[PDB]
């Protein structure tokens, strides 16, 4: 099912149909602040961001990039950096060659190149720089910055149809056309297929699915997939997952970014967490152990069940750094915590290891299952720490080198 | 695209292809606690739960249901109640007819009916009760409680194939077969097509999509769709949305429930919120105004942007009760809050009303767009309260009766 694509290396990270779908993010510190940006790149990388983007918006930002890269390399952090260019990318890349060389990838937006004839020249200049330095490029369209000349073109084509489409449908058409035309122009200039990634983001899920299906049909490039401007909190999380899932299940998408608005004081790493959860939920990557647990209902005996589930989740997170170093494959661990006999044994048998608490009407004992069979039955006090010891014993055996 | 189905009324709430996809939830208080359960049914309903399920697990639970229903009706709360039966449903429904009459729907699990021959008799008894009272039924299979006799049957059929499938694939087959056979048996007994809903839940997203596609092909019934045992926190939210979205976009699903494990002390209403967000993200329902906002990046000028986005989201939530009463259609409101000129004007033009803050390099002014055109430009202090006044003025005009 995975769409075949050429491989594009973003630094040491390969993107494309033969490679795992890469998680990426973008900093939100001012790029001119070397200390703050370096720190956030590191933080994002440590959280799971395999590629990190930073805006390169003005001369002060450009001047900071080589120093950011130097500091990352000094700690052996080889996380690739993507520069995000708008309006003046051709000028910054021309004027600051050390910045152009320090970056691992350039992002161009076909709607933020300039006016009229200037747009093609600016484009060309950026692509020439990339070719000269052997850098990959993302041609990233976004409907928040759609090339107006292209929109008018397609509106006029639409108006000629026997059955014109809606204005909204035409905007989607223009967005795809913008990406596809810029992709083909870059190819025609001599930028290699191993150096082009495409995106074309919109902020509504159903629209994103239409767009990406069209991009995937009309191009061969690896695709950077994300729902732009997803918003805040649960809404932003849900919309992001709902938009990406249909496309990922159809084999479309080579790298993802989750565009969450942080709440004031919420860490910028949250979007990385959500990206990882999307991929893992769909079986496309394994990053860390996970917990399958029922909602609980009036059959569940006390607040113990919710406490135990949370304690297990916490413990897995705490053990992971050590486990990752010792036990190959542990990222695939699935642990169940269940509230009663209705689904508890059966769901637990589908995990690597699971506990079925006794709910209402049951004898006060908790069977524990591993590899689909009864392992033991726990009773009394301290069931949580007993179970967590059995999980540790399980991991040490199952994921032994 | 919506799959056509007969209409099944769950109380006053119609379920099926001609009706909006209904949000449902399940209580987690002990059903025997009348006060606690009534209160939680009300809370869930007020949060958006159009249908509420409660376990009816033992005689004490059964005895409480008529009193719960009576209390709800005394306040004019017509929220339909679904009784969740396992193991002893035939006995409780027989012994407590006032409970059977008080419920609006019975849920049966074909894997929790009993042993051997007893399973068909128990089934039949429950279906007979439902027919006698004119109640609808959900036949709800779950792979945590899969009928073992059916699994063996299908394992033996599998073993005879020239190319047997995996054990995991056979479990999925058995789950679908369990639901389909019980559905057909209920039809054959004389339960009407206007009285049968089906589910067949699994805890892994990709599996849920396979299962529901099969259920949808093989049956005509409205389908209750949910990812069972989704787990806690962001993982549970993401997995739920990722599993449901592909199916909802294909037109499959007539009611949903989100199976989140609450954190200790987290309200049971969170699953309702997530369910609403799934449906609204996909354009299938509109419950309340929403905010489209960028992630912010190093182009964004201060923590003001995140604060403003959050303030707008909060204000919309606070205004909604009044707005819903005054202004028809307001649930469809889309408001944008954007961090800079790159995408700010364009995204704002796609909302009903939006603000584009000035980011780095820009003059300290914030254009505001409404209905796709410039409405005003804000400057100075108090931009948040000015914008929120313009949102109020907008709503009063656009959503006027
Ligand atoms: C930074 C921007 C600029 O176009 O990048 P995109 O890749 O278009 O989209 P997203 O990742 O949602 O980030 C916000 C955008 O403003
Ligand atoms: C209550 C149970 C019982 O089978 O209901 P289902 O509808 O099978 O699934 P879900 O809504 O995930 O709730 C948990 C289950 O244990
Ligand atoms: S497994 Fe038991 S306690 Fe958990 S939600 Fe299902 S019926 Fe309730
Ligand atoms: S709209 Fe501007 S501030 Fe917001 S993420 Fe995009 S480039 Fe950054």
């Amino acid at each position: 099912m995975r769409r075949p694509t050429p491989t594009v290396y973003v630094g040491r990270v390969p993107i494309g149909g033969a490679h795992p779908i890469a998680v990426q993010s973008m900093t939100n510190t001012p790029t001119r602040d070397v200390e703050a940006t370096t720190a956030q790149v590191l933080e994002l990388h440590r959280a799971g961001s395999e590629i990190v983007r930073l805006t390169v918006n003005d001369e002060e930002a450009a001047k900071a990039v080589p120093e950011i890269k130097r500091r990352l390399l000094a700690e052996g952090a080889e996380v690739p950096l993507v520069g995000d260019f708008h309006f003046n990318g051709h000028l910054l890349l021309r004027k600051y060659p050390k910045m152009a060389e320090a970056l691992d990838k350039f992002r161009i937006n076909p709607g933020t190149l300039g006016r009229g004839r200037h747009k093609d020249e600016h484009f060309a200049e950026m692509i020439r720089i990339a070719m000269d330095l052997g850098k990959p490029v993302r041609i990233g369209a976004n409907w928040g910055s759609l090339d107006p000349a292209l929109l008018t073109e397609l509106m006029d084509r639409n108006a000629r149809r026997p059955e014109p489409k809606s204005a909204h449908e035409v905007v989607l058409e223009a967005l795809v056309e913008s990406a596809v035309r810029a992709y083909e122009a870059a190819l025609e200039m001599g930028l290699g297929e191993d150096k082009l990634v495409l995106s074309a983001k919109v902020s509504k899920a159903r629209d994103l699915v239409w767009v990406y299906r069209e991009l995937a049909r009309r191009t061969q490039a690896p695709l950077h997939l994300g729902l732009t401007e997803a918003g805040m909190g649960v809404k932003g999380i849900v919309a992001s997952a709902a938009a990406l899932a249909p496309l990922l299940l159809e084999g479309i998408g080579d790298t993802i970014r989750v565009s969450l608005t942080p709440a004031p004081g919420e860490p910028r790493t949250k979007e990385v967490e959500v990206a990882q959860e999307i991929l893992q939920a769909l079986g496309l990557r394994a990053f860390a152990p996970e917990v399958t647990s029922c909602p609980g209902c009036g059959r569940t005996t006390s607040t113990f069940f919710q406490e135990l589930a949370e304690e297990v989740s916490r413990r897995l997170k705490e053990r992971l750094p050590e486990w990752r170093a010792r036990y190959p494959g542990v990222e695939e661990l699935k642990v169940a915590v269940m509230g009663c006999v209705v689904n508890g044994p059966g769901e637990s048998k589908h995990a690597h290891i699971g506990i079925s608490l006794p709910g209402a009407g049951e004898e006060p004992k908790a069977p524990v299952y591993a590899d689909g069979k009864l392992l033991t039955i726990l009773k009394g006090e301290g069931i949580a720490e007993e179970f967590l010891r059995l999980v540790e014993d399980y991991v040490k055996t199952r994921f032994a080198p």
